[PDB]
């Protein structure tokens, strides 16, 4: 052995080194310095036809040579196993080891290749000289070290395909893939091994041929002539073999005569040459350990996995070879022997006398027998290594495609007789009345042994669970003083007993964790490295295929499989689900408590009986706290201090605070805790206000309100104590501190890190800032109190759940208005913000006053109703015919009462004279009116509402079409808290824009559907462009006004939520402010329609006609995480917010039931988008053309993240629903499949399309496009192509949430390290460093808390268990912090491991605060920020 390591290189013309190091044989053709075609149909052995030649200054070091030899060995093993030169399965892998030995000797050893063998040896010598350039020890030493390393390593890859048998001490696989040491070395002269192989082949051939001849001699009944001819031929072969043996003897004698550390192989060969010349089984214990050579247990691969029930170990077939006991000793004899064995084993099964428990045992025994006969068993007691060999030998002489398929067919054919003979059957009939009535003849149980063992173990556990819970509930059914505690204690001991039946004396949690790990590994193996999936011409039988079927169905985790397989809820009879997870404190058996979460049945006490078995009060407080809703993570006569330590990391003294020539000490920790609390509680209150059985909901909401009130009171008292202490020896006021916190929170989100000139604010933004944070005077306490009051009234309002006069006589003054139509001079928008056309002309021609106003409003309402009834295309959507299809259920026109409300609001504002922009003369009129003249206003408003209701009733009476008494869409007045003047006008403008856009789109599609343009499309497209420009100006003005008024909320969501008309319109795209929008898309999101052209993607080999038509904008680095546009506690990384999704919208909207073209259209669009994204991302991550490997790695990581995001969005597994993504997903669902088809079918079709073509798949096409983009980026700087970008194979993408968390932690660690290095090296710059540190760290604590909560929600859930129908069974991590361990410990590789953090320990939760890592620079930052806060308050005042 030697210490020289190898197989550690990376990106050496291969995939990646991360794939390796797991002791696997996944090496592909790549990674071996090249990207075996030589295959055949003194001595001439077959070594030439079982050898490869895949083996000058291009190799870096011995890593490449080792990889090449490993690839050669793997290819040779694959060729030998797949070719199957001898399917008898008796000796199939001996040739494998012989070829391995020959290849080993080929490396500067005994060379017998007669031919062009000079190139190989020359290349080997050149490689040896190159690797020997470093002189360390005086050629042979390095060669022997490399040979030993190869013998130790290649033995674990070449034998990764053959799993028939071996001779040697383990079995079930030739060689030892996991023994970690060589089994048998063929260190013998090549001549002797070749002779042995030749004689073995001759013996096998002659033996089987003479056996076939003997069978044929009797098969018939000129056979004698052919018999004699074959005998003569075989005599000729025998004499030829004798002559060859004589030649070998002559050669041996010649070598002996010639013979009468310097090629040690030859020395040993000559030394060896001179030496030669000179039946009842007791119960079992559920073996949970690996089986040894002469010991029971699971196989090597299935280490510590599901155990073996006593029934399997008591099977008679697992006693000896296939030979009966009472006997002294054909194709049909096998069936008779099997039937006898089954009928004699069934008496052994009669031990359990039952009518329900025996059928399942018989089914399990039958399935185990089938799996053992097939040759896929794992229980593997002391009597299996020989049984398989005997079965193979028997089948070779009776049936000698493949042998495994033959065994499967034989089992499937004879399972009927095998099952019928297991029910007391002696006289086999042709094929109830038998000894048992388990089930019908078939009793299909074709399931892998692992799942059946898991089900049997689960049933065994559930039996004991039911037995215990029966006694527990029989005594604790609401009756428990002292006789009930014993039952609960005994159940707790049974469930957690680190020492009942099964588990081999160990906690059930460890066994469950091992089972879950194995199930996840099987899922990954059947999902990642399995290309031959289901839907194949319904897999017949295979473990990987069955696991793929399960993954497609959705039972990804073992819990769902157990829940579905188990029926009748027999597990305890308490109705305890197997999907819900229960967490208990810890297990004392084998001082420190560690929370353990397991399936509900396991748990720690009876399901739904937690804190009930001890015979105390229900404790509604804790019972609801367990609900995991409305939770506050805080644990708030001396009256000294109340730290209110955050749940988790405890408060630790700084040890750097001193009272000598300083301000004070021991109070900075309280200041930081208060700073975190005043923001966390504010965010929680805002979230609960944004958010809406309800009796318990508000009970817990009020409990949380009281808790936060108590916390606030304690914090106020502690802050008063701190202020008194400071005054003892100046600190900002508490209200001033709250005002500063509000201002800082408002500024950080929008302004770039506390913008210098904060005074420069929008004219309307001042009103919002003063209303939210407060006025000039400090009133933080009042604002907090009002917020709490609003929160309380939230539930307080939530928990609550004649007219005869004829007014139609004064028809004068107002006539038919000139609406926006030609039914016999049309107005237009005038953009205060805007003036809608309807507001310009009303029934105000008349202008005692109250009656006149009432009559005017009645007349205008009647006129509007009549006009809407007549029909108009200004606000109502209708086809060419008109008045059809679009009909309100009430039977009234569309958008009528909205207009009535709008007009009423305008009248109210006019009579009130608010800040409304109107004609100057109207302004003077209303000014004079309000000079001439607020309960009476409300009374008059009620008067108009009653008059409108009476008018509606009169209209209904005169029409008699439906029932309408003033409740067409609501009787109550408009209750919109927000101002209804600017917002109402904006909403009306948005509705009109939606209607006009839909009309124009319909006209274009119906008139410009059927290559330049020469019809009438020019006029339509030009009119649409002019309209789009006008509405773009209007939208810009209105959006600026809204942002100045409401700087927090956006306009797109508000305009698209209250109007289903704009669902296919993207304001961010239709009104793009870029320059390419007027050149590449001059038609406004309809270029693909007006142009009627076709899109195409050009590869690297194309001419100057490249693809530079995109709307991609330079990536920004000064963004922050936002949780907007999401369908809880999940934040979007900055990368996803900059992906180019503009080019997809035109093609998405263009296609409708046109998959035939939409397929390639979307393919080209996605390729172009991915190319542009890769270009921009690599440019952003490699600025100024710096040749840094870290920059390339980060660019590759961003590329992989973006590519996975694109895969998820195409597959419909995306989390965010942005303006583009929402419509993209809607149209993708509409196109693929149909309305009748379910969403699951559409998702499966999309996944199939993304994976397969139905040359190259779309995955590879997008990858190639992105590499082409990276190359176009690189050619601009004339640098080397990144090595992390030339990899084709990529593993399956993990859930988007996990990738987001990994990116978040990577960015957090990078920023933390940068800021800490900046501060320590300089800390009079402490102020800026401390301020930036605090500002960057405060949001991160909340982000991490939310991400950890979401992780704990679905940490190990599945499709039918998690919040969403996504896959999360690959997590296999107890807590979020533990998952980042082993994943963010090493350096960046660019493929998988792309997070570096020197915080692996449990410090992320503490690093979020300033308890420990910021202790040395806590007092300085605090005492120098205090003056910053004071100056900010002074400037604000």
């Amino acid at each position: 052995l030697k210490a020289d390591p190898s197989e550690v290189e990376y990106y050496r013309s291969g995939g990646d080194g991360d794939y390796l190091k797991n002791n696997i044989c996944k090496i592909t053709v790549n990674h071996s310095d090249s990207g075996c075609e030589k295959k055949l149909p003194i001595c001439v052995p077959p070594r030439r036809e079982r050898l490869c030649t895949y083996n000058f200054d291009k190799i870096r070091d011995n890593n490449a040579f080792l990889a090449d030899v490993l690839l050669t060995a793997r290819n040779e093993g694959e060729k030998i196993v797949q070719n199957h030169p001898d399917t008898n399965s008796s000796n199939v892998c001996n040739a494998l080891e012989r070829s391995f030995a020959d290849l080993a000797d080929i490396i500067r050893g005994t060379d017998q290749w007669k031919g062009t063998n000079s190139n190989l040896e020359k290349n080997l010598k050149q490689m040896f000289a190159k690797i020997r350039e470093n002189d360390k020890v005086l050629y042979t030493k390095l060669r022997e070290a490399w040979w030993n390393a190869n013998r130790q390593k290649v033995w674990e890859v070449i034998t990764c395909g053959a799993r028939s048998n071996d001779l040697l001490e383990l079995c079930r696989k030739c060689g030892h893939y996991e023994k970690e040491v060589p089994t048998k070395l063929d260190y013998v002269p090549q001549f002797l091994r070749w002779l042995t192989e030749w004689i073995e082949d001759f013996y096998r051939e002659k033996q089987n041929l003479i056996d076939d001849m003997e069978r044929h001699r009797e098969e018939c009944t000129s056979y004698c002539s052919t018999c004699k001819d074959k005998c003569k031929k075989y005599c000729e072969c025998v004499k030829k073999w004798k002559t060859e043996w004589e030649n070998q003897e002559n050669k041996y004698k010649d070598l002996y005569e010639q013979n009468k550390n310097t090629s040690r192989y030859d020395d040993y060969v000559k030394d060896f040459f001179e030496k030669l010349e000179a039946t009842s089984r007791s119960k079992k214990k559920w073996i949970w350990k690996k089986s040894s050579g002469n010991e029971e247990g699971l196989q090597e691969e299935y280490a510590n996995t599901i155990g073996l029930p006593p029934r399997t170990q008591s099977l008679y077939l697992g006693n000896l070879p296939k030979l009966e006991n009472v006997c002294e000793d054909g194709c049909l004899i096998v069936s008779f022997h099997e039937g006898k064995n089954l009928k004699k084993r069934y008496p052994q099964n009669k031990n359990s006398g039952n009518k329900e428990n025996l059928c399942k045992a018989l089914e399990y025994s039958f399935a185990d027998y089938g799996d053992l006969i097939k040759g896929t068993s794992i229980w593997d007691n002391e009597y299996t290594k020989d049984l398989e060999l005997n079965l193979q030998n028997n089948f070779g002489k009776l049936f000698g495609s493949s042998l495994d398929e033959l065994r499967e067919s034989w089992w499937n054919t004879n399972k009927k007789y095998i099952w019928t003979a297991m029910k007391h059957g002696a006289e086999m009939n042709i094929t109830t009345g038998s000894g048992s009535s388990c089930d019908d003849i078939p009793t299909i149980d074709l399931i892998p042994q692992y799942l059946r063992f898991l089900q049997e173990w689960v049933e065994n556990f559930c039996e004991q669970r039911q037995a215990k819970v029966k006694d527990v509930i029989t005594n604790c059914k609401s009756c428990c003083k002292t006789k009930c505690k014993d039952e609960c204690e005994k159940y707790k001991k049974f469930i957690e007993a680190c020492g009942g039946i099964g588990t081999a004396g160990s906690p059930w949690s460890k066994r469950w964790d091992q089972i879950y790990k194995r199930y996840s590994k099987h899922i990954e193996d059947a999902k990642r490295n399995r290309k031959a999936g289901t839907k194949n011409c319904c897999v017949q039988s295979d473990i990987d295929s069955f696991f793929k079927h399960l993954i497609d169905i959705g039972l990804t985790t073992p819990s769902s499989y157990l829940s579905n397989v188990l029926d009748d809820n027999i597990c305890g009879a308490d109705k305890a689900p197997w999907t819900t997870y229960t967490t208990y404190t810890t297990t004392e058996k084998c001082d420190t408590l560690v929370v353990v979460n397991v399936p509900s049945p396991l748990g720690n006490t009876p399901y739904r009986y937690k804190y009930a078995c001890q015979c105390k009060i229900p404790t509604n407080e804790e019972t609801c706290d367990d609900r995991k809703e409305y939770m506050n993570q805080w644990s708030c006569k001396n009256d000294n201090y109340e730290l209110c330590k955050y749940n988790g990391v405890d408060v630790k003294p700084t040890t750097v605070r001193s009272n000598s020539s300083k301000l004070d000490g021991n109070d900075v920790t309280f200041f930081n805790l208060f700073e975190q609390w005043n923001k966390e509680i504010q965010y929680q209150i805002e979230q609960y206000m944004t958010n809406a059985n309800c009796k318990e909901k508000c009970k817990c909401y009020k409990l949380w309100i009281e808790k936060i009130n108590d916390q606030w009171g304690k914090q106020k008292d502690n802050y008063n104590k701190f202020r008194s202490k400071q005054i003892y020896d100046k600190v900002v006021s508490l209200s001033n501190f709250l005002f500063f916190s509000c201002w800082e929170e408002y500024i950080q989100k929008y302004f770039n890190g506390d913008w210098s000139k904060i005074k420069n604010i929008g004219s309307d933004t001042f009103e919002f800032l003063i209303k939210k944070c407060g006025n000039n005077s400090a009133h933080g306490e009042e604002i907090f109190n009002e917020k709490l009051k609003n929160a309380e009234k939230k539930c307080k309002e939530n928990e609550s759940t004649s007219c005869d006069l004829n007014a139609t006589n004064y028809i004068r003054g107002c006539q038919s208005k000139t609406y926006d139509g030609k039914i016999f001079g049309e107005k237009q928008w005038i953009c205060g913000a805007c003036i809608p056309p309807r507001t310009q002309n009303l029934c105000v021609g008349e202008l005692l006053l109250k009656e006149k106003i009432k009559n005017a409003i009645h007349k205008e309402t009647e006129l509007l109703y009549e006009y809407h009834d007549t029909g108009t295309a200004i606000i109502s959507k209708n086809d060419k015919k008109g008045q059809k299809g679009k009909n309100d259920p009430n039977g009234l026109p569309k958008g009528f009462c909205h207009a009535v409300q709008r007009s009423f609001i305008d009248y109210k504002n006019m009579i009130l004279g608010t800040s409304v922009n109107i004609y100057e003369h109207i302004g003077k009129l209303q000014e004079d009116i309000k000079k001439i003249i607020n309960a009476w206003w409300k009374g008059i408003e009620r008067e108009m509402w009653d008059a409108v209701r009476c008018a509606i009733t009169k209209i209904n009476k005169k029409n008699n079409n439906s029932i309408f008494n003033g409740d067409e869409c609501g009787v109550s007045p408009p209750t919109g808290n927000d101002e209804d003047q600017s917002v109402s006008w904006f909403k009306e403008w948005g509705e009109q824009f939606c209607i006009e856009r839909l009309r124009y789109e319909q006209n274009i599609r119906e008139a410009c559907t059927i290559d330049k343009i020469q019809g009438a499309c020019k006029r339509k497209c030009e009119k649409y462009k002019k309209y789009i420009s006008e509405k773009k100006q209007e939208w810009d003005k209105q959006k600026t006004k809204y942002e100045n008024k409401y700087v927090g909320k956006s306009a797109s969501d508000l305009l698209k939520e209250n109007y289903p008309e704009c669902i296919s319109a993207n304001f961010d795209f239709i009104f793009n402010d870029n320059i390419e929008y007027k050149t590449y898309y001059p038609y406004g999101d309809y270029s693909s329609i007006c142009s009627c052209e076709q899109v195409k993607y050009y590869k690297y080999n194309n001419a100057e006609k490249k693809n530079n038509k995109s709307l991609c904008y330079e990536k920004d680095n000064d963004m922050t995480w936002s949780k907007k546009y999401i369908k809880e506690g999940v934040y979007v990384p900055p990368r996803r917010q900059q992906l180019c999704l503009y080019e997809l919208f035109p093609i998405i909207i263009k296609n409708e039931e046109g998959m035939e073209k939409a397929k390639e259209e979307l393919l080209e669009t996605l390729q172009i988008v991915a190319e542009r994204e890769a270009y921009y991302l690599w440019k952003q991550y490699n600025p100024t053309g710096k040749g840094i490997d870290d920059a390339n790695k980060k660019a590759c990581c961003a590329i992989r993240g973006s590519f996975y995001d694109l895969e998820d969005i195409i597959k419909g597994n995306d989390l965010v629903h942005d303006e583009y993504t929402k419509y993209i997903d809607s149209k993708l669902n509409e196109i693929f499949g149909s309305s009748d088809t379910n969403d699951i079918d559409t998702k499966r079709a999309r996944t199939d399309w993304w994976e397969n073509e139905t040359r190259k798949t779309i995955r590879q096409l997008v990858w190639d496009a992105m590499q082409s983009g990276v190359r176009y980026a690189v050619e601009e700087k004339n640098e080397n192509f990144p090595l992390c970008m030339g990899v084709e194979h990529i593993g399956i993408a993990k859930p988007q949430f996990i990738r987001w968390l990994e990116e978040w932690t990577n960015e957090f660690c990078e920023k933390y390290t940068k800021y800490f290095e900046d501060m320590k090296s300089k800390c009079i710059e402490c102020k800026k460093a401390c301020a930036n540190y605090t500002n960057w760290l405060n949001p991160k604590r909340i982000e991490w808390n939310g991400m950890s909560n979401y992780y704990n929600k679905i940490y190990r859930k599945s499709n039918k268990e998690s919040e969403g129908g996504k896959d999360y069974s690959m997590i296999m991590a107890p807590t979020v912090i533990d998952y980042l361990n082993k994943r963010c410990h090493g350096e960046i590789n660019g493929n998988y491991i792309c997070c570096s953090c020197k915080n692996i320990g449990a410090y992320n939760t503490t690093s979020g605060t300033v308890n420990k890592k910021l202790q040395k620079k806590e007092t300085e930052c605090e005492e120098e920020k205090g003056p910053l806060d004071l100056m900010n308050e002074v400037l604000n005042k």
